[PDB]
């Protein structure tokens, strides 16, 4: 584990985890530190890509931080973690409930309106 | 000691004690020159690293300031020692104080009771 | 363990531990009765002693109560013993939180400010 | 040195320095404890005698007082003493410039008029 956060040539301060392997560094969790306490934002909200390669030719400075912003941080990426597996287990239900209350209502069905079910699911 | 601004690609200026040695170079408190007299920032308010390395191609200009800047800048460096300085007094007064009144506070207890702050400090 | 109620020449009831040995009597934990339900308060809230020696000519009549007032007695002094002991651990806390926080602020200094400071500590 | 807090058979809480021989007890600076903080009042206002002897058999309890009310006690006897010696100084002070501005003012006199003075001054 190794938190650092970065700036980069954009102009933002980037907090996440580092890797520096060959020049081109590796970031994982990655967030953007609004100026305003503290405010952090997902930096890429469109990809799902757990790491994100990016060349050492385009950030400015990469230094440690204080102690305070690490707790923030680490506070934040847990209660995110928690949020998403609350969500999880709630659409685990919603869908096991929607799929039982379905199946006790196409129990009680006639032949031809079976066949006809049959007929427009393969339309 | 060797004082010189510089401005930066993105656009703005860096006062501060400079190291030039292989093309990478070193600062140290640094502060962001606002142009508005003359208001100082601090460049890098999360990170507490004495110093910080940049890249000689990401600079634009180096050059040596004129003597009310150097001046200026000499006060408010010293003036952030100084309160820093008198915080800590003060912090270290505050928990010498809480620590000694707790400390009789806790004395006049009992023995059942001692064991119920044992058996809940444990938990 | 020995509960009786007692009337001072002065004209107040006071309710805790009593110790007969030798005509001078020893009090634990004792309490005004307050006529007003039932109201108790602290007999001598200015000492920190467990327990204080009276002179049997100086009161006027003992006599063990009834078991409400009994009761009402060791729920009181459960109560307090409980409340004495949250405070004892918000002060911890307090002092632990205080304590780190003025490390981790004393640790990023210059070693002429460091020596400014333990000269006026030591002053 | 030894403060113990004590209850008149009255109903008044004395603080002071206490001696206790043969059965009588000596009190030096004494103090009444007004319950409203803390405020303490002159014992006995009306006489200047350092140490004032009383009976054990009108005392009900003496017990050893908390570290707060030592503390207090000890801040105003300090301040006591301390405006009763800025009092003297002002007062001496005073005595001297009318002294001299009377000696002044007697020395341009006739010799009937300082026969006057001396007759009147006999009378
Ligand atoms: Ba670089
Ligand atoms: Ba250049
Ligand atoms: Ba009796
Ligand atoms: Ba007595």
């Amino acid at each position: 584990k190794n938190i650092k956060i970065m700036r980069l040539v954009t102009g933002e301060d980037i907090i996440g985890n580092i890797s520096e392997s060959q020049g081109l560094i590796t970031i994982k969790k990655a967030f953007v530190i609004i100026p305003m306490q503290l405010v952090l934002s997902p930096w890429q909200p469109y990809t799902d890509d757990k790491e994100i390669v990016i060349d050492d030719s385009e950030v400015i400075t990469i230094t440690s931080p204080k102690d305070d912003i690490i707790k923030s941080y680490e506070s934040h990426t847990r209660v995110l973690e928690n949020k998403q597996v609350e969500e999880i287990l709630r659409l685990e239900k919603e869908i096991e409930d929607l799929q039982r209350m379905k199946e006790q209502q196409e129990l009680s069905l006639t032949e031809a309106s079976l066949q006809k079910l049959q007929e427009r699911r393969d339309q």
